[PDB]
């Protein structure tokens, strides 16, 4: 998880996109419902890209943006 190069080029794409500044459990655009694709493909991105497997303490409820970037982060690679 070496994890800001593709926790950006941002959301790649924006599509995992941190549009908020706000903490991590308000999601790509995604916490009340969300389109499921976008986050399966892009956790499936985040998978390969960071190379690792998910506890969910170190999830911290992964909501898919700044929960799993702050793990990305703890993790580091």
């Amino acid at each position: 998880s070496t994890i800001e190069e593709r926790v950006k080029k941002i959301i790649g794409e924006q599509l995992g996109v941190k549009q908020e500044e706000v903490t991590n459990n308000a999601s790509f655009v995604e916490d009340l419902g969300a389109d499921s694709l976008d986050t399966v493909e892009l956790v499936m991105a985040l998978e390969e890209e960071f190379d690792t497997e998910i506890p969910d303490e170190e999830a911290e409820k992964i909501t898919t943006v700044q929960a799993a970037i702050d793990y990305i982060n703890g993790h580091q690679a």
